[PDB]
């Protein structure tokens, strides 16, 4: 009676009832760990493949700022055009490249 | 022998045998219990830290749509040259900036 009370109150149940209703109990308990475990495990097998094979769904949308270089090679850009439309205009400026 | 089955039946095993065999058979169960928690806990804790230090190989191609305002960007770079190209043959167009 000791184990199965200790049992059932360390994985969360209140052990009221019989010994044989504190069994149920126990296998209930059991079973919805099994539950817990498998979909777990399911979860983290499904995340896994998704984000190896299509991460456009799980993955939000971010900043270009964490891609590296990206923000330095579009300012470079940017710069680069800008210049060349205000040579044409004048005011002499250090060249690019 | 209620609680030893009714707990067998629980984590999936069918209980035929005597006691000490239906005993041994849920330590087996209880020993890839361990195997399957410890193994998702370590999948779990590898993906965490690859994921962080080095998101190639875990993370598949994707969309450059996926990257807010990047297609913006190349658009608005690739308008730009094509306005350039245009304006020193006529077409006369609206500046882009």
């Amino acid at each position: 009676e000791s184990l199965v009370d200790n049992v059932l109150s360390a994985l969360g149940l209140d052990p009221i009832g019989t010994i044989v209703d504190k069994i149920l109990d126990l296998a209930d308990e059991f079973g919805d760990w099994l539950g817990a475990t498998e979909d777990t495990a399911a979860n983290l097998s499904n995340l896994l493949t998704k984000l190896l094979s299509d991460p456009a769904s799980v993955i939000g949308p971010l900043a270009q700022s964490m891609i590296t270089g990206l923000t330095g090679a579009l300012g470079n850009l940017n710069t680069a055009i800008n210049q060349i439309g205000d040579v044409l205009v004048g005011t002499v400026v250090t060249p690019i490249n």
